[PDB]
């Protein structure tokens, strides 16, 4: 009990959350479905245990989502200054992501700190994952600069690995937004229900997404037009064709549908016709060949069964 | 219709919300299974009933609630001050919980006030009862004094009354955190369907509840943690149990637990197997001992069953 001075890193926290109260800020919330995630970020972790890789996260796959969805609207990498005297717009070179990294302290006290994965919009998704493990690497083993701190333009939290279901957080100074991830959990009025109860009805798990910008230089329009993007791409054919490319996964992604109805033929038929069709034409799509090459001259067979 | 100047306590309200601006804040928002408080809370009314005691409400149990958590993550209790030009962190000596009491005034206007229960961190749930209906008493007949309001270190906020879903409300100079509990009913997606529908899928009834606080000395992985404790507890064996113990309810608190499916033996022959223990082996839990008495040398029978 007492009175202690405020000294060190926690002094700068400090310092940087009474400049952040001269920004005008405001935030939208939208909720996604997210059970296609859940289902071809298994594919991707099945073929990375066979090639001795590691795992991915649902933060890699949300992150580069965000980079794709900031080059679709660009406004929303935009900040405010006053420029001798003058009110200005600030358009920069680079969208530069920062990461909320919670490294401890000597003493035993938890610090965040934002580091900065730098020219995003030159990558694709293997270039990306890359870039990312290194920043998480050796923040680890205490090797990150004074130049990893710098130049931050758009920024990425997650309350959602704690439980939170969203949350409304501040904006630092230099930048135009900051987006949130929440829990991939049932909804709380479906916690107590059976497997077989939620299975029958196709229910789903959901994540919520936040947007806070500053309302100097971005209108809600454009801030709800970004959150659009972010729903359809992780939904979307194209994303999942590319993502798969890059890591080097044999099969077709699962594709986005709605539930049909145990009518007509019945489904236990059409499993039956699916075991017959893998043990007739299955050895069209097997990885046979130690090269990744088809001649070009002679036609493809249809593998669509 | 026209101007007129604000006066009385009216006043005094209007220039606090105008220093409230000085303080930077955050909220975080959880959704909490409801069913199990629903049906422990009518087993301890239903013992209150037989010996001419009152009712317990809703916010008596989350308010209980709220105290332990805040003795599990003790963060949760500081604020900020400027103290000879140096920042400063504040760390007090109790746990001090306000309560917003709505008190009209001569005139008619409504006023709300926030009154204190002192030192609720020495209580048990009995003591925290007492303390509650003390203050609420006091303030429905006019003998509060200058001291019931000075020395607010936590509040507590209660907008489910009207039937709202959630808020994010403002926090007043002096304290580091208030929590606001919202509306205890079914989703609007649910609100025209069957009892005897919902019944069969399982379908249970949530809490929103909110945390807001200043980010110069709470972090928001402290807020986090705090949400996740009191969604925990609500759920909890060893909490119900101690809650049961101080009300001496005879009985055992119904406990949580997934919805199981209609499979192997029938539903219908294990409610008839219940009918058939409580005439064969029910004596072993009655009420017969004018005493609250167990002889330590003789084994006590099982009564699982």
């Amino acid at each position: 009990p007492g009175q202690t001075p405020i000294r060190g890193i926690f002094k700068s926290i400090a310092k940087n959350m009474d400049i952040s109260l001269e920004i005008p800020t405001a935030t939208s919330v939208r909720d996604m479905p997210a059970r296609l995630m859940f289902e071809n970020r298994a594919m991707v972790n099945d073929q990375l245990k066979r090639t001795r890789g590691g795992k991915i996260s649902f933060t890699h796959i949300i992150g580069y989502a965000m980079v794709k969805a900031v080059m679709a609207h660009p406004d929303m990498n935009n900040s405010y200054d006053v420029i001798d005297g003058k009110p200005t717009l600030i358009v920069p070179e680079h969208i530069n992501l920062g990461l909320a990294i919670d490294l401890p302290q000597k003493d035993g006290s938890r610090a965040l700190v934002v580091a900065a994965i730098k020219e995003t919009e030159k990558m694709n998704f293997s270039e990306f994952l890359a870039a990312y493990e290194d920043i998480v690497a050796r923040s680890r083993k205490g090797k990150l600069t004074m130049d990893d701190y710098q130049g931050v333009t758009v920024s990425l939290t997650n309350p959602g690995g704690i439980g939170t279901r969203h949350s409304v957080p501040r904006l630092t100074k230099g930048q135009g937004t900051i987006i949130g991830v929440g829990s991939m959990d049932y909804p709380a009025e479906f916690q107590g229900a059976s497997e077989d109860r939620l299975a029958e009805l196709g229910v789903g798990k959901l994540v919520t997404i936040t947007s806070t910008y500053d309302h100097r230089v971005i209108q809600g329009a454009v801030s709800g037009e970004f959150l659009r993007t972010m729903s359809r791409l992780l939904t979307d054919d194209s994303f999942w064709d590319e993502i798969f490319d890059a890591m080097n996964v044999p099969y077709t992604p699962m594709r986005w549908a709605q539930d049909v109805p145990n009518t007509g033929v019945d489904k236990n038929t059409r499993v039956m016709q699916l075991i017959e069709a893998y043990r007739s034409r299955g050895h069209l799509i097997a990885d046979t060949n130690p090269l990744s090459w088809v001649q070009p001259g002679m036609p493809v067979p249809d593998h669509r069964d």
